């Protein structure tokens, strides 16, 4: 059901690959809605190519015009697991630093901070 569940270790360590080639300017990101997510929509895919100079305020803002939420729903995203400790990171610092081991970088959102 979730991404690491469809595909195997193998699978997306050369999917990464093959973005590194084809799209050396991009991060590969994983975004999932949270399993007990009731308000906010799904998104129309998972995998995603993230210019690598946007910070995580801007892709906050990405995935919220993606999403097509209004002013008053609320978002929450976690990266790696946890909370963003700054939104000003550029995108290819936090890959650095919060990658899985496939390669991917993997985030989760939900309309509640509780997960
Ligand atoms: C496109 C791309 O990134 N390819 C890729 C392929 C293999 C590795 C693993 N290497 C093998 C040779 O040296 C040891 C580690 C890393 C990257
Ligand atoms: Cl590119």
């Amino acid at each position: 059901k979730t991404f690491k569940q469809r595909r195997t270790f193998e699978q997306r360590v050369e999917d990464v690959r093959l973005i590194r080639e084809q799209h050396p300017t991009k991060i590969p990101v994983i975004i999932e809605r949270y399993k007990g997510e009731k308000q906010l929509p799904v998104l129309d895919k998972t995998k995603f190519l993230v210019p690598d100079h946007v910070n995580m305020s801007e892709l906050i803002k990405i995935i919220r015009r993606r999403l097509q939420l209004n002013a008053n729903q609320a978002f929450f995203l976690l990266v790696n697991g946890h909370s963003m400790v700054s939104v000003s990171t550029p995108i290819s610092e936090v890959y650095e630093s919060e990658k899985d081991e496939d390669g991917f970088l993997y985030m989760v959102y939900a309309s509640q901070e509780t997960f």
